[PDB]
């Protein structure tokens, strides 16, 4: 898997979880991801990384607590990551963004 804007959408607002298929970025680096190698792939077959807060210190984003907004990557397959992301809140409030959080619309 689930790494559609829609998918991980539904999910989230369902369960109060990322999928399966998602790992914090220290979870990763844990693993031997090298993000300057783009080996995600390699060191974690059929992840993406996901989960961890994001800060919302340029308050592109409604405001919230300290660690109630998160971020997730979507639409990643293999190679480097892309700029899509999710943003969920921990009142269940759905945005993305497509340009490497310059920019975000609300999804749910």
């Amino acid at each position: 898997v689930i790494n559609t804007f829609d998918g991980v959408a539904d999910y989230l607002q369902t369960y109060h979880k990322l999928p399966d298929n998602y790992i914090t970025k220290s979870e990763a680096q844990a693993l031997g991801w090298v993000a300057s190698k783009g080996n995600l792939a390699d060191v974690a077959p059929g992840k993406s990384i996901g989960g961890d807060i994001f800060s919302n210190r340029e308050g592109k984003l409604p405001g919230k607590s300290g660690r109630c907004w998160r971020e997730a990557d979507i639409n990643y397959t293999s190679g480097f990551r892309n700029s899509d992301r999710i943003l969920y809140s921990c009142d269940w409030l759905i945005y993305k963004t497509t340009d490497h959080y310059q920019t975000f619309t609300k999804i749910r």
